[PDB]
Order: C-alpha cells, then structure tokens, then sequence
C-alpha cells in the first residue's frame, strides 16, 4: 500500500508542479453531487493556499456541448483546467479541442494513461489497478493531490465524498488508508453509533424522515412519537445513549428486522458540520435543489451557507418522505415494481429495495425508463441486475448496468411484457 | 444622517435585484490593498451565499490595457463585471466597451450618475455628498450591498478596510454606522488599549517592528529589549497590563514628547483574526508580497492562508523597518521624495509625512510608479493630490486617486515630473 502511493506519487508531484508553474487563469469544472462538491472545496482550499486565484462551475454532465464551450474560452488565455469527478469519460473530445488539463477522477477510463502528451496529466486510481467503484473516490483522488502539500486537514472533505459515493461500508484500500491518516492527524475520529445519532436533531424527527433505512411504518413524526413514548425514551432529546439505543434496537427489529443496517461507524470530522454523514446529505440535498456556489459555501465553512443548508436539507428529506409515500408499490412473484416521475426513480427504488428487488419506471416519450436496484444479500443470494435487465434487448430495447444497479429503455406498450421476463430471470437468478 | 442613507439604499437595492437576476458568469476585479481585498472578500461571501459562481481577479491598477483585456471576455458569454475599488476613473473605458457592469469605489467620481445607462450601476458616495477619503471606503460601499441581503455579519471585513485607508481616527459619517451596526449586532467590540498589545507577541518585538508610531531609536529588537527591561517590564511578555502601560506610555512621551497614537480604539472583531488592526496589517502584508488568492483566502478564514499571512506580516514588517534606515528623502520646493521598491513605496510615504506631501516611487521596467502622501492638515488647506498627480498625462501616462493619497506612473522622466508636481501643490497651497 506505501508501494501503491509511491506509484501515485509520480503523477501526483507532476500535478502540483503544473499547478504551481501555471500563472493565468486556472478553471475548475466538477460535478455536483456530493463527491464532486466535496472536491470543489478541497481544490478550491487547496488552490487559495498555493496563490492561485480560479474560476469554479459546476455542471450536471460533461457533455459534448458543454466541452464545446469552454473551448470557446480557451482561443485566447489559454487556461490551466482542472476537470474534477469526471473527464475520463469524455478525455477524447478534451485531447480533440487540445485543452492544457488536469483530469482528477475515479471513472473507469477511456484512455489507460497517467500522461497523455505534453499538455494533459490524468489522476485515475484504476490505471494503478484500484478499483475505482470500491476503493476510492473523486473527492479522495483530489486529497491525493492535496496531501502533496502537506493538507492534511482537507481530509474531512475527502471522507464526505466516501460517504456519498457509498464507499463507507466497507472501507477499502485507498479509502481506508485516507481515513487512517485523517485519524492519526486527528481530522477524524470513529465511533459506531445508530444512524439516527448523526443529525443532531429530535429523535423522533430524525426517525421519521430517514431513508438509510426507510421504515414505512415509522416515517412520521405522529408514530415515531408515539413508538419512542412507549418504550421509555424521550422523544424530544437529540442523542440515543447506550441504554435508549438497547431499548430501540430490541423493540425496532419487529418493524425492521435487519437493525445491522441502523449501526454505522460515525465519523467526527474537523469541520462545521461535525457529522460527516450529516454534510454528505446536506450536500446531496443542496446539490439536487442547484444551489451548487452554496454547497461550495459549506465545504469553505460559510455559516450562512452552513445554515442555508440545513434548511434545505430538511426540506428535502420531508419531501423524500412525501414522494416515498406516494408510491403505488406493485408486486410480482421475486421483485417489485412502480411507475414514478423522471427525477427520483432510481432514489427511490434504492430506498424502497428491503427483501427482493425494486424496479420503477416513467413513461417519457412512448419509451418508458427503467431503474432496477437490490442490494447485498440478494448479490450473494445470485442477483444480477444487469444481466435480467439486458433482456430488454428482447423487447425492442436495451439494458443493462450493475449486478446491484442497472437500468433500461423499453417501448411503452411492452412495459407489462419487459417486468414478466424481467421477474423470471430474477426467479431463476435465486434459486 | 440617516436620511443620506435612504437615498443610498436605492442604488443598493437595484444593484442586489441586478446580481439576483444575472445567471451567466460573474468576474469580480479588486484591488491588492487591504481595503480591496476586505472587498473581494466580503464580495465572495456575498456571492456564494446568493448562489452566484464567480471568477476573481486582483489588478495593482485599473489600466487601460487591462480594460481592453477583461473586454475580449465578453465577445463570447458577455460576464457581469463587478469591479470594486475602482471603476469610476475609468467610467468612460468602461462604457466604451460596454461592460454589464456594478462599480463600487469611493474615488472622485468622473460621472456622477448612480445609474449610467441600460448596463451600468455605479455606487459611488461621493455623488450623495459623502467624503470619500475620510467617512467611507471601498470595504464599506460592498458591505452596503452585503447589507442588502441581511450579511450583517460582514461589517467585519468593512472595518479592517475603513483601518486600512486610515479612517477610523476620527471614524466618520458612513463608516460609524458601519461600526454601530457591527457593535449592535455583537460581530465586534471596543477596547481602548495600547497599540503594542495588538500583535500578541513579545513587546520588545511588537515596539522594534511598530511603525504607527515608528520610534526610531526603539527599531530594533536591541534597544527596544533594553528600554523595556531599564523601566521594569519584562521584555518577553505578550501583553502590557494597566502598571506596565502607564510606565511604558510616560517613559515613551517623556523622551520623545511629539509622540502619538500610542492608545487606539482597538477592534475584537468575530473573525479567527480577532484584531482588526492585526487583519488590516496582515492583509496589506500579503497583498504586497503579491499573494491575491491567499488574501482573498484569509478573509474566508481558511486556516493555512492564515498561517502564511502571519508568517508574511512578520517578514515584512522587518523587511520595512530594514528600508525606512536606508531611506534616502530628498527636499525640493514643497514635496518630500524618495526611491525605494515596490511593496513598500505608499506606506514608507505615509510613515513619514509630516509637514509638506511625500512622494515615493519604484521603476518598474521602462516605468516608474508613484505614490503621494499628505494628511487632512494638508487637505485642509487645499492640497489635493489627485490634481496634482494627474499631470502625468502630460507625460505621456496617466494619475489620480483621492486628495489626500494619489498616485502616477511612467516613465524615465521621474525628475521632470516630480517638479510638475510640486508646481501644482503651491498653486494648491
Ligand atoms: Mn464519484
Ligand atoms: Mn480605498
């Protein structure tokens, strides 16, 4: 694992030297979810303390439109440009326009190298043999670079991407190594915990609104009052101590039997925002509602943007509670199934997968787009998602994805017929 | 008073709907001085807290070279420029290349419009009556805006401009409500205090490296370790109490009676440098050492940028005390001038002005910039050296700025030059 970082440190130091010899206008495009948001703010940090001032976007897709653009301010001051949580994919037409670049990020690349000419160095874990599904992240890909000078404390920001690239459980090689270093520089401290603990706010608040887990018959403040009065604990407190959370575990497995799931190790950052799972959702929901300079705002620590999102994270959450509500869940022999709107059909299916896989659909066009999610044990059990969603191939259509996560596209009128061969396949995936 | 401010609210009101409603690209262009980078940072919390997305620059000048660049940004995805501590000098360059614009200065406006054309807003106090040089700065016209949108907490950062361009004694006009609002919402409190006490280090070193009031015969760690242990402190402490301020305050004005400002009104300010004076200091430092996006940084209050800043402060301010001995002033008919080198020019001109302007400059190249000092004694009767330095267009450059402090730049005719210059101060004398 030293051996691994040594082998990065040769990219690495040719990062920073390109950094710290550029003198013009430096860009830096991220994306903006949580873990390209946390890396905006670790290279924004990052850039300020070596001296170079920088413009920041935020854009949802690097699409061949918006690198077309951008090209466009490229023709005179040609910028340095930092392409952070994407770029690998789209380093074609990047090479195409001739951009000089810094590609920071964990997608599996089109172009297996670290140095690409004279102009473009890119940062990919998986040119070194990591898996970048599992193993690190955008935001830790950027602390790499970071640490080259000597940021440690930038680390918090690292481990707010881990967490919202689902990287946390469990912690693997790089990951687990930023994690480490953050904790012997005291960044970071670990504590396992229930997951309600993290949001500091009325228990029976943060019990309604959750989604990791989602319990159906808790998600309101009216039940989740009155099954924390019944067992003895006051509802209005903002933290579970070791005999509340006894007595919550052992009465909640009878609503949710799968209670591992409401254990985590808590992480204690150096930071505002002190729960590194409450500013990954913050984030997330800052980031879905477009308030992208805000989210920068938090990562820089600005209290009022600090308080901007924590209103919108709340609002957020209880509107996620509204729409899980309103599902119609339908249901086969091995899945479920749901037609939901464009925006959150695969939000909602994660949340909504507990013993058998969930697929919901919107109708767009006359097309009709599938999200298909299980989870762990069903991994283990033989679930693929990807290989019952390719089926659509069979339709008319087409699909495919991950063994957990896949999608695809199937013309309207085959929706009953695509779910029927869909189930089938799963059926026979567990037997 | 608060009647003029009713009339400023209009023009801030119109320029926070004209930044709401912008969803392009945003540039921001400030000056490296401390109360242009007070701007740039109140500027950026305001941004940001709006949702706006921004590309600062620092310029050291407005130039028209740098306004024709800046212009080639808007033949594709035309920005709003958002140009503070500068612009109004420059009003009609702007409007020539038609900018979508908001100036926020406190220069002697060229045009005194609030509201230019279609595509410019200029808030510039002067054009209220306000005093420009004496009861508001740059720092103070953002926080107007910021106060638009309820960042109240940002009246920080207007005060460490308002030390910074020296107008907090006496604190005037806009710049005093600046800081009764800052005191009534508790972002800061009042202390008087000795000015050694600000630095929190030892006082033999924060009296050889102090400049405001520069004691020559206590510049040096030497003597000023001596002067303290011969009158019964203790050289190594951090902070001077109630006996020890009253010995040090009488040993100093009984050896050097013409001695001022030893008692300040200190600024506690909600910020991790909790000293306005000190911020004020530190950020004229690092600005001066050409460190823009780590200035900018310490007002967002980033840890390292703060670090480096105090490591800057304290290299600079040897490196200052170093050139004020080796200062080689010059007499000619009523100015004082001097040579010197780029970070250092205005403050050394300011340090030592006494009884007629100084002129200090470094050349640059082909180019020699300039920097006039006077006081409000001098203003008083008639100096005005924004007048005075504008002659430079008679020689081949440009000049301007405020009355008491303005500067000129190019070229190799320093010496001609300066004796048009202090032609003009008598005629204003
Ligand atoms: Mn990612
Ligand atoms: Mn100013």
């Amino acid at each position: 694992m030293m051996e691994k970082l040594k082998e990065i440190e040769k990219v690495t130091k040719a990062i920073k030297e390109k950094i710290l010899n550029h003198y013009g206008y430096i860009r830096v495009i991220t994306h903006h979810d949580t873990d390209g948001l946390s890396s905006g703010g670790i290279l924004a940090k990052m850039l300020m303390r070596t001296n170079k001032l920088f413009h920041l976007t935020v854009v949802e897709h690097l699409s061949k439109e918006v690198i077309e653009k951008l090209a466009k301010e490229n023709e005179v001051n040609k910028p340095l440009f930092i392409f952070a949580d994407m770029g690998s994919g789209q380093i074609e037409e990047i090479i195409k326009h001739n951009f000089n670049a810094i590609i920071l990020d964990h997608h599996p690349p089109v172009i297996k190298d670290s140095f690409i000419n004279e102009n473009i160095i890119q940062l990919n874990p998986h040119i070194f043999g990591v898996d970048g599904s599992r193993e690190i992240t955008a935001s830790g890909v950027c602390y790499l670079v970071a640490r080259e000078f000597g940021y440690y404390d930038l680390s918090v920001l690292a481990i707010v991407g881990i967490i919202g690239d689902m990287q946390y459980n469990p912690l693997l090689g790089l990951n687990k190594f930023i994690v480490n270093e953050a904790r012997e520089y005291r960044y970071v401290k670990i504590m396992n915990d229930i997951v309600y603990n993290i949001y500091d706010v009325e228990i029976y608040k943060a019990i309604a609104y959750c989604t990791k887990p989602y319990i159906p018959d808790l998600a309101s403040e009216g039940k989740a009052f009155k099954f924390l009065k019944d067992i003895g604990i006051d509802p209005n407190k903002k933290q579970l101590d070791d005999t509340d959370k006894k007595k919550l575990l052992s009465a909640i497995i009878f609503k949710y039997p799968k209670i591992e799931n409401l254990l985590i190790d808590r992480y204690l950052i150096e930071h505002k925002v002190r729960d590194a799972f409450l500013l990954s959702e913050m984030l997330n929901a800052v980031g879905r509602n477009g308030l992208f300079a805000v989210g920068i705002g938090i990562c820089l620590e600005d209290d009022e943007c600090i308080k901007i999102g924590n209103q919108i994270l709340w609002e957020y959450k209880k509107n996620l509670i509204n729409e899980l509500k309103s599902v119609k869940l339908k249901k086969l022999n091995n899945i479920y199934y749901f037609e939901g709107k464009k925006g959150m059909i695969g939000i909602i299916a994660s949340i909504l997968v507990d013993d058998k896989p969930v697929i919901g659909y919107h109708i767009e066009g006359d097309i009709a787009k599938f999200s298909a999610r299980g989870n762990r044990d069903l991994v283990n059990r033989g679930l693929n998602l990807s290989v019952a969603m390719a089926v659509a191939k069979e339709f008319g259509g087409n699909g495919g994805g991950h063994d957990v996560a896949s999608g695809a596209v199937v013309s309207k009128d085959k929706v009953q017929e695509f779910l029927k061969r869909v189930d089938e396949i799963i059926g026979e995936q567990l037997r």
